[PDB]
């Protein structure tokens, strides 16, 4: 996260770190056995790390559960990043509580103007690289479909929305991928792509989670 702030330990209880020997993507816990992330974060050998604040230090609230299976959305296209969503099942259910909690899926799509919370352990610099050990947070508005398409012409499909600040300075970044964009307590986006991080007129682009609720529910119902 570029231009964000330190969340505070376990203040984002649904935030997940996907680790394969190292943190490589964020994710959101949506019930005791399932995590949602970006399909572009797909990897064999995922261990889900819940209850994390400093991902490099064992602090006392973590749960480390290997993934038993991953399901990349059937229509995910890696070239356009259209339908950039994936579900991960945990081999054992997580113990839910105040510090490790699931986030609700949306009943309706969010609208332009809604302020949302985006969090992750990604890069905090637009020029340079510095990866924090603790979770960073950014409050950011959903942008209109027209400003999203003006910023990235010919690239925004109906399964994507932009969120952020067209002046730059505040954005998600590499390493934040697969992580949450929560608006009014509902998971509305997944950190997916953007040109650079925090550049002027190049906001973050996010998977539009409301389009996937029936698929998430149906998939969890049979797996
Ligand atoms: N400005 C941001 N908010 C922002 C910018 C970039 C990313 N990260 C990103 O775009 N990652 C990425 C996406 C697709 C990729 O493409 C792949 C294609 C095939 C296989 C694997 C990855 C690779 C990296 C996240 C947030
Ligand atoms: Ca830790």
């Amino acid at each position: 996260i570029v231009g964000g702030y330190t969340c505070g330990a376990n203040t984002v209880p649904y935030q997940v770190s996907l680790n394969s020997g190292y943190h490589f993507c964020g994710g959101s816990l949506i019930n005791s056995q399932w995590v949602v992330s970006a399909a572009h974060c797909y990897k064999s050998g995922i261990q889900v790390r819940l209850g994390e604040d400093n991902i490099n230090v064992v602090e006392g609230n973590e749960q480390f559960i290997s993934a038993s299976k991953s399901i990349v959305h059937p229509s995910y296209n890696s070239n356009t990043l259209n339908n950039d969503i994936m579900l991960i099942k945990l081999k054992s259910a997580a113990s839910l509580n105040s510090r490790v909690a699931s986030i609700s899926l949306p009943t309706s799509c969010a609208s332009a103007g809604t302020q949302c919370l985006i969090s992750g352990w990604g890069n905090t610099k637009s020029s340079g690289t510095s990866y924090p050990d603790v979770l960073k947070c950014l409050k950011a508005p959903i942008l209109s479909d027209s400003s999203c398409k003006s910023a990235y012409p010919g690239q925004i499909t109906s399964n994507m929305f932009c969120a952020g600040y067209l002046e730059g300075g505040k954005d998600s970044c590499q390493g934040d991928s697969g992580g949450p964009v929560v608006c009014s307590g509902k998971l509305q986006g997944i950190v997916s792509w953007g040109s650079g991080c925090a550049q002027k007129n190049k906001p973050g682009v996010y998977t539009k989670v409301c389009n996937y609720v029936s698929w998430i529910k149906q998939t969890i119902a049979s797996n």
